[PDB]
């Protein structure tokens, strides 16, 4: 279930970048500034995983979740119309501001992200693509006495429809059980906290596919974060056994208790 957008209602503007089986553009709806996620020419199983994401995102509402306006489906074209968030992806921003992002700023982002994921967990919904690229900055929190404001974006094509090579490319955000899950987002959240702590440089992100697969096969563990208040929590989320990961209710409480 999602809103159908007619092709006449959307205008495509400049290219923002590439996603998994997609090209992202700034656009106009009706006029409202939006983002257009244009799926590549695809088989039906890929387009169905794109529809499942649009349906998931159309049935949720949370202050830290990005809005989905609908989907344009006509012949070979599939375009998801999503919320344009003022300052774009968190990973890109963190890399530009490297060395100048305070610890307190990172803690706020962590709590907002846990609140969005606690909301999804309570509705028994899995995101499957938690990473810095999918976290959007609505407010920067740069001025004295202000705080950042993030929105978790849609997960794009569902993990279940991707190739093994594409899953390997998602290491370290990919939960290890997904390599060959109501707990996969806890691992994705933990790897995103490391990515945030390291100013947008996630561990392993540069390693070759075979090096990434060996790390998981041997159950080597990711580094401790540079934020000392997040070390216990990241270690608990980044456990190979899925049943040992804490719930987002616990994660969100553990963050408020710091
Ligand atoms: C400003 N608002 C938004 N910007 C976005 N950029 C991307 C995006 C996606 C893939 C690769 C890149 C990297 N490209 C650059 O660094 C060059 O910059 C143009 N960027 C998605 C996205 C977005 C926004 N609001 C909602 N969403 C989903």
């Amino acid at each position: 279930s999602f809103h159908r957008v007619d092709q006449k209602e959307i205008t495509q503007l400049s290219h923002l970048g590439q996603g998994t089986r997609t090209n992202v553009y700034e656009g106009r709806l009706r006029e409202l500034r939006v983002v257009l996620k244009v799926l590549d020419p695809s088989h039906h199983d890929i387009a169905l995983a794109f529809y499942e994401t649009a349906s998931l995102m159309s049935q949720v509402s949370h202050t830290h979740l990005a809005f989905v306006h609908g989907v344009c489906v006509r012949g070979p074209e599939n375009i998801m119309v999503t919320e344009y968030v003022e300052h774009g992806p968190l990973d890109v921003w963190l890399r530009r501001e490297r060395g100048h992002v305070p610890m307190a700023w990172k803690m706020v982002v962590a709590q907002q992200l846990a609140s969005a994921l606690s909301y999804l967990e309570n509705k028994n919904l899995v995101h499957g693509n938690v990473c810095g690229r999918n976290i959007l900055l609505a407010r920067l929190g740069l001025a004295e006495g202000t705080s950042p404001f993030i929105k978790l974006s849609d997960p794009g094509v569902g993990l279940g429809a991707l190739s093994r090579e594409e899953r390997v490319e998602r290491i370290p955000w990919l939960a290890p059980e997904c390599l060959p899950s109501t707990a996969m987002d806890k691992w994705g959240f933990g790897a995103t906290l490391l990515e945030i702590c390291f100013d947008g440089e996630a561990p392993l992100q540069s390693r070759s596919p075979s090096e990434k697969e060996h790390f998981y096969q041997r159950q080597h563990r990711l580094p401790e974060p540079s934020c000392p208040q997040l070390a216990t929590l990241t270690s608990q989320c980044l456990t190979y056994e899925p049943t040992q990961r804490p719930s987002f209710r616990t994660i969100l409480r553990d963050l408020t208790r710091l």
